[PDB]
């Protein structure tokens, strides 16, 4: 009913704006976009949680392997970096993906110091992406109930 149009309109603004600021800061890219295109109801959010389960897992693999009970298996730190790369790629998680590309250099180079610093950034970075996308999805929920549609941006 037409009094909520005041509100529906503004969150739709809020949404477009935030959404655009996430690309402008390269937290996201064309593959996120590509995955939105696979909506019909909130399946995008389920995929993303499967991706954050991946961060948690794959990162624990790395910290476990990097914490030295005597000489590092760089080959295997590297395989989690590889899966992390592909996984962040397929959702558009652009800062995590970029960090993954540099982190691969550091395995290959057996630069242990780098490998660790790389891990920290990746951990910081995936955790900040989770927060931002929560907001975004929250914002989607606030629009849906409240009777508006979500803009294709």
């Amino acid at each position: 009913m037409e009094f909520m149009d005041a509100l529906i309109a503004q969150l739709q603004r809020q949404f477009r704006d935030y959404t655009i600021s996430l690309y402008q800061q390269g937290f996201l890219d064309d593959q996120f976009t590509e995955l939105k295109k696979l909506q019909d109801p909130d399946f995008v959010s389920e995929v993303l949680s499967l991706f954050f389960e991946d961060c948690v897992k794959l990162i624990s693999n790395m910290a476990r392997a990097l914490d030295t009970t005597g000489t590092v298996d760089f080959s295997q730190v590297g395989a989690s970096v590889h899966q992390l790369k592909g996984s962040s790629s397929s959702v558009g998680a652009k800062r995590v993906k970029t960090l993954c590309v540099s982190f691969k250099e550091c395995c290959e180079a057996k630069n242990y110091e780098g490998c660790v610093r790389c891990l920290q950034q990746v951990d910081i970075e995936y955790k900040a992406l989770k927060t931002k996308l929560q907001d975004m999805f929250n914002l989607e929920k606030q629009i849906i109930q409240a009777g508006g549609i979500v803009p294709q941006v």
